Order: structure tokens, then sequence, then C-alpha cells
């Protein structure tokens, strides 16, 4: 928001306004990076981004401590080298390359289609990067009619997403990615769980309208009473939430689940790519921005 608006005060005392991405700007498959870039907390054009720029942006504007993104930074630069063919040093070339499929980006996302979802021809691919309202609605409808949801609900959401993707993706494409996805499940509980409840830190409940605002708008839901977690969330909270989602009891089982979908998940670890591998082509679509309605500087 506009610095003088005070909308972030006293949790964020140096806000910047929302500015929609233009057609030449680079955006990510990540709703957090896209929100930071839309506010210029990382470069609005989505290019040439250092580790410290990301660390500071997450810490001072989203209440996300450095420890939370340590592995994510490692993997972002691994993918940058894989896609571009050379070491990116400490200048991530752009945000778009993070949508390199079967890498950091992964199948059965909550709000994006998969790279080969519903393609009739095996060579074809689609936009696995931009926010897709119909996909996100399949996540939201698992918790339809609710204001909040818990770990077991999140487990059901990700199972629904895995079942849909395993059925709809071109045969042989679908690859389960429980470790990375459920770090991101933890990220959701870290950012938009309801800190107004007395037991938030130990038994967090996601506030659904905050989640939907953040994902749909790629900006922060201050108008709904959200503010950055204070103190900033740390990695222990995120991986404990990840664990608890995957440990939660499943009351409703979708068909067509990949083998082992129900049960614990491996620790997420650094990515690696054989130097012989050539990257899949990135989807070229212009960056998504909210248009129903378009957002103003303070939204
Ligand atoms: C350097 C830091 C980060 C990088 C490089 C990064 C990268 C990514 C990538 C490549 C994806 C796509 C995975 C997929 O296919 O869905 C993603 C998704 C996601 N990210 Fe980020 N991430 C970072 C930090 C964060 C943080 C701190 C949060 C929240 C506190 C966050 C929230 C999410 C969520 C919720 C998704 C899942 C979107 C979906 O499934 O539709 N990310 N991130
Ligand atoms: C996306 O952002 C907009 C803008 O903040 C959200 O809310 C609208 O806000 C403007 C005024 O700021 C008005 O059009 C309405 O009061 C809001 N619309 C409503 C309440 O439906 C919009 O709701 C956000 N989208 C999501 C999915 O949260
Ligand atoms: C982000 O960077 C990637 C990697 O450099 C760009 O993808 C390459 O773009 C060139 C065209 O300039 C193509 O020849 C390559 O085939 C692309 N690589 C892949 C793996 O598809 C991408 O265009 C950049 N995106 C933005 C929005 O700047
Ligand atoms: C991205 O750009 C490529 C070169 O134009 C296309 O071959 C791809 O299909 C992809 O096209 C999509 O995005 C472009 C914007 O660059 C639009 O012009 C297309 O209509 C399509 O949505
Ligand atoms: C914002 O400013 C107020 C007033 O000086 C201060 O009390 C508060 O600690 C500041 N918040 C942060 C996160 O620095
Ligand atoms: C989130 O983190 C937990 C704990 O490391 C994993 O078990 C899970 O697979 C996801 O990576
Ligand atoms: C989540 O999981 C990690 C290991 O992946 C732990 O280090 C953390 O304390 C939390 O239990
Ligand atoms: C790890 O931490 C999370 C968040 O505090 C808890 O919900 C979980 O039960 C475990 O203690
Ligand atoms: C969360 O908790 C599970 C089991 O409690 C662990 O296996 C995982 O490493 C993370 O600490
Ligand atoms: C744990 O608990 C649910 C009920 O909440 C059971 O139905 C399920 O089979 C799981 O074992
Ligand atoms: C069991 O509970 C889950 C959520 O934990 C629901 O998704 C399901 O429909 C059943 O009521
Ligand atoms: C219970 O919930 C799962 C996931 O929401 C569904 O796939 C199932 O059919 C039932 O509605
Ligand atoms: C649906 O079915 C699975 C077995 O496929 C159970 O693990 C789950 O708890 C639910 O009963
Ligand atoms: C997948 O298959 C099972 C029965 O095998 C059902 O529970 C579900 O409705 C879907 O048809
Ligand atoms: C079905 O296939 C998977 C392979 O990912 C196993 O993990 C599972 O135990 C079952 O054999
Ligand atoms: C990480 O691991 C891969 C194997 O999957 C190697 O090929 C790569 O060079 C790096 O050591
Ligand atoms: C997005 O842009 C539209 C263009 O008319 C405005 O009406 C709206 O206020 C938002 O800034
Ligand atoms: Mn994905």
């Amino acid at each position: 928001q506009e610095p003088g608006s005070g909308i972030g005060y006293p949790y964020d005392n140096n806000t910047l306004p929302y500015v929609a991405p233009g057609p030449t700007d680079s955006r990510a498959p990540c709703p957090a990076l896209n929100a930071l870039a839309n506010h210029g907390y990382i470069p609005h054009d989505g290019r040439a981004i250092s580790r410290e720029t990301l660390q500071n942006a997450f810490l001072n504007h989203m209440g996300i401590a450095n420890s939370v993104i340590e592995l994510a930074l490692t993997n972002a630069f691994v993918v940058c080298e894989y896609v571009t063919g050379s070491d990116c040093g400490d200048s991530l070339v752009n945000l778009t390359l993070l949508a390199e499929p079967h890498a950091f980006e992964h199948d059965h996302s909550f709000s994006r289609k998969d790279y080969k979802q519903g393609v009739a021809n095996s060579n074809d691919f689609i936009d696995n990067r931009n926010f897709d309202a119909e996909t996100f609605q399949t996540s939201l409808d698992v918790v339809a009619g609710k204001t909040h949801f818990d770990y077991a609900d999140m487990n059901e959401i990700r199972l629904q997403r895995e079942s849909l993707s395993n059925e709809l993706d071109f045969p042989g494409w679908f690859t389960e990615s429980k470790p990375i996805q459920n770090v991101e499940s933890g990220f959701i509980f870290a950012l938009v769980s309801d800190f107004n409840l007395p037991d938030n830190d130990e038994n967090p409940l996601v506030r659904i309208d905050w989640w939907k605002y953040w994902f749909t708008n790629e900006s922060f839901p201050y108008h709904l009473g959200w503010h950055p977690p204070s103190p900033a969330r740390e990695i222990e909270f995120v991986t404990s939430a990840s664990s608890a989602v995957l440990a939660a009891s499943v009351t409703s089982t979708p068909s067509s689940l990949p083998s082992g979908a129900i049960g614990p998940g491996a620790e997420a670890v650094p990515l690696s790519f054989a130097s012989t591998m050539t990257p899949f082509l990135l989807a070229t679509n212009a960056p998504y921005y909210a248009q129903d309605p378009t957002l103003g500087p303070n939204d």
C-alpha cells in the first residue's frame, strides 16, 4: 500500500503500493514472489534478484524469517543454472524460469494447472505458471461453506489435487511431489493462519478469505484484517505444519491417487539436475493480474 496510508502499521512501517505486472514483466508460479514483485519489494520487472533482496522482502513485508526460505533460495538458483545453462551467481535471472516443470515447480499445484494437463498431444504443454481460477476453485471447494480449515482439511485438499492431476495429465506426465508441495502447505499455514485465535502458534487454522485474497489478487489481504506474522514465522513452524498435514487422518479418499499418497512424506532437499539434461521449454504466457476487479494501489 501507499507508504502514507498506514495500512501496514505497526507491522510493516514502509509499505509500497500494488502495481499490476505489465506484459513484459516476469512473474513466478509462486503467489508469494508475485505479491512481493507486484509491490516492488523485489524488482517489479521480476528480473535480476539477489538472495538478500529476497530475504529482506520476506522478512520485512511478509513476516517470513530467513530460515523459512533457505532451501527455497538454494533451489531457485539450482533451477536458474539448469534452465539458463550457467551459474547465475547471486542474480536470479528472472522469476519465470522458476516454472520449469518437474523441478521446483511441480504437478498437482493448488492454483495452477500442470504443464501437460489435459493436452491431447504428448509434445504439447500449457501454462503451469499463472494463477488459474478454475484450478484454485477445486482446492477451495474441498472446504466449501467454511471460514477456516485445519491440517486434516489441508490433507484432503492436496489429495483432491493429486487425484485430479493424476487423471487429467497426459499419461506418464504426472509426478507426485509431496515434499515440495507440503512445505508450501506449511507456507500457507505460516502466512494466512488466523493469529487472532488464542492457540494459533500451536494449532493454526487457515482463514480461507485471506488465502483466497492472496492467491487471487497476488497482493496482501490487509483489508480483511491480515497483517504479517509477528514475530516472523520460522522454518520449524513450516515443517511441523507440513508433517502434521501429511499425518492427519483422511476421512474421504479420492480415487486415482498415486501409490503412497496417503502417509508421511520425505524431507524436502536440494534439487539437482544432470548436466546432460536439457530443460523443458517454459510457457510464454504474459503475467496474470487480477481483473475481476482490477486492484488499486492500496489493495
Ligand atoms: C526464495 C523463496 C521462494 C521461492 C524461490 C519459491 C518458489 C516457488 C515455486 C517454484 C513454486 C511452484 C510450485 C508449484 O508447482 O506449485 C511455489 C509455489 C508456492 N509458493 Fe513459493 N517460493 C518461495 C517462498 C515462498 C514463501 C515464503 C511462501 C509463503 C510464506 C510461498 C508460498 C507458496 C505457495 C503457497 C505455493 C503453492 C502454489 C500452488 O500450489 O498453487 N513461497 N513457490
Ligand atoms: C481482491 O482485491 C479486491 C480489492 O481489495 C477485493 O475486495 C474488493 O475491494 C474493493 C474495494 O477495495 C470492492 O470492490 C469490494 O469491497 C471488494 N470486493 C468484494 C468484497 O467482493 C477482492 O474481494 C479480492 N478478491 C478476493 C478473492 O479476495
Ligand atoms: C526468463 O528467463 C528464461 C531463461 O533465460 C527465458 O527463457 C528462454 O527464453 C529464450 C528467448 O529469449 C528462449 O530462446 C529459451 O528457449 C527460453 N528457455 C526456456 C527453457 O524456455 C524466459 O523467456 C524469461 N522470461 C521472461 C518473462 O523474462
Ligand atoms: C507465449 O509466446 C509464444 C510466442 O508468441 C507462443 O508461441 C506461446 O504459445 C505463448 O503464447 C501465449 O502467450 C502469448 C504472449 O507472448 C500470446 O500472444 C498468445 O496468444 C498465448 O496466449
Ligand atoms: C512501526 O513504528 C512504530 C512507531 O515508531 C513502532 O512502535 C513499531 O515497532 C514499528 N514497527 C516495526 C515492525 O518496526
Ligand atoms: C513438509 O515437511 C515435512 C517435514 O520435513 C515433510 O515430511 C513433508 O514431506 C513436507 O516436505
Ligand atoms: C519440521 O521438519 C524439520 C525436518 O524436516 C525439523 O527440523 C523441524 O523442527 C520441523 O519438525
Ligand atoms: C509443530 O509445530 C506446529 C506449529 O506450531 C504444530 O501445529 C505441530 O503440532 C508441531 O508442534
Ligand atoms: C514433522 O513430524 C514428523 C513426525 O512427527 C517427522 O517425521 C518430520 O521429520 C517432521 O519433523
Ligand atoms: C483417522 O480418523 C478418521 C476419522 O476422523 C478415520 O475415519 C480415518 O480412517 C483415519 O484413520
Ligand atoms: C471427513 O473430513 C474431511 C476433512 O477432514 C472432509 O473433507 C470429508 O468430506 C469428511 O467429512
Ligand atoms: C471426500 O473428500 C474428497 C476430497 O475432498 C473427495 O474426493 C471425495 O469424493 C469426498 O467428497
Ligand atoms: C479413504 O480410503 C483410504 C484407503 O484407500 C483410507 O486410507 C482413508 O483413510 C479413507 O478411508
Ligand atoms: C473411485 O473409485 C472408488 C471405488 O473403487 C470410489 O470411492 C470413488 O467414488 C471413485 O469412483
Ligand atoms: C505403489 O507404488 C509406489 C511407488 O511410488 C510405492 O511407494 C507404494 O508403496 C506402492 O507400491
Ligand atoms: C545433483 O544430483 C544429480 C543426480 O540426480 C547429479 O547429476 C548432479 O550433477 C548433482 O550432483
Ligand atoms: C484496475 O484498473 C481499472 C481500469 O479501469 C480501474 O477501474 C480500477 O480502479 C483498478 O485500478
Ligand atoms: Mn505446479
